[PDB]
């Protein structure tokens, strides 16, 4: 078996092997990625994402969110504040402001330590979510808004022909901006591509352990457990690395830098702050190997997750027995 203790493997494909995407996925599943949950592809040197980032001011983040945390230093929850329209070059001043910028640290586990401390006490401002790509168009290898669709794949795999669509989202990062523990969405991989600026630090859990992340999410957040049986689905729970260890759970860490892809796999539980300002690109992708984890993914149905439009096409075909519970909470 490859990669039997599940480490983060990372990787440095040539421009030849960077051709073909998904014959590049299976090759690193060949040596035992996906045990990990979470892969580093560094792009070969000859390659870009575009020709410069200096023209992207006039971006505009719709609905900038203002993540407010509650709980303790390492156990928290974070609620999204919708804040007023602004551009990237705003959202960008506002980063480096007294108020939000990265403080003085030694290095990257200094500032970790930092993290750890401190976020509960700060309300960083995150642009995330926004549909668009900053690959440009003549870029043709790893682009992410010209990848294969999920829709396409279960097709491929399955017969059967759905409705939906599958684009790229943007994110422009602050310090302490967070992303709460979270598998995607009917246990999808992940591609994050950071254009600029500064890290992003990632924690995951093993697939194959991910029951024992949740087990202890059920105990630590023992109402919101009682009110959905997949409230992780909801996306606001953090757990630190301590935390993580005083409990047992199984999870590597790893830093992705401005020019790095990161890949997540099927059922892989994912985690992570940003060091200062910056701006990444993700999209969601299915292989063969996917269709049986989303056949058994967990939903919500309380009516918190709420999902995009294409989600409806995959339970109704990989789950049609949940599909009417998991509708209504839609709806
Ligand atoms: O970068 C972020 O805030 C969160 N990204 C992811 O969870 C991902 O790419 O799967
Ligand atoms: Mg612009
Ligand atoms: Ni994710
Ligand atoms: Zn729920």
């Amino acid at each position: 078996a490859q990669n039997p203790n599940c480490n983060i493997m990372i990787f440095h494909p040539t421009k030849e092997e960077f051709n073909d995407f998904d014959k590049y996925i299976a090759y690193m599943e060949s040596q035992g990625a996906h045990r990990a949950g979470l892969a580093k592809i560094i792009p070969p040197k000859e390659w870009k994402a575009r020709e410069t980032y200096d023209n992207i001011s006039e971006i505009l983040i719709a609905t900038p969110l203002q993540q407010v945390a509650s709980g303790r230093a390492g156990v928290f929850t974070q609620y999204h504040k919708k804040k007023k329209a602004m551009t990237v070059g705003e959202y960008r001043h506002l980063a480096n402001s007294k108020k939000y910028q990265t403080p003085p640290h030694q290095n990257f586990e200094d500032l970790e330590r930092k993290y750890w401390k401190n976020r509960i006490y700060n309300s960083p401002i995150y642009g995330a979510d926004i549909s668009g790509s900053l690959f440009d168009e003549n870029t043709k290898q790893w682009n992410l808004g010209h990848l294969g669709t999920i829709q396409d794949l279960l097709e491929k795999e399955c017969g059967v022909v759905i409705e939906g669509v599958n684009t790229p989202y943007l994110y422009f990062g602050m310090w302490k901006t967070t992303f709460a523990w979270h598998t995607e969405d009917m246990d999808l991989y992940s591609i994050n591509y950071l254009h600029l600026g500064e890290p992003k630090t990632w924690y995951v859990v093993p697939p194959e352990h991910g029951q024992r992340l949740e087990r202890l999410a059920r105990e630590l957040f023992p109402g919101s457990s009682r009110g959905c049986g997949a409230f992780l689905r909801h996306k606001v729970a953090l757990i630190s690395p301590t935390v993580l260890k005083e409990n047992g759970i199984p999870f590597n860490r790893i830093t992705q830098e401005a020019g790095e892809f990161m890949v997540t796999f099927p059922y892989g539980y994912h985690a992570g702050f940003n060091h200062g300002f910056n701006c990444a690109e993700a999209i969601n992708f299915a292989t063969p190997r996917w269709i049986d984890y989303g056949k058994m993914a967990s939903q919500c149905s309380c009516g918190e997750a709420r999902v995009t439009f294409s989600m409806d096409a995959f339970v109704r075909i990989l789950q049609p027995e949940r599909y009417d519970l998991w509708k209504r909470g839609q709806d």
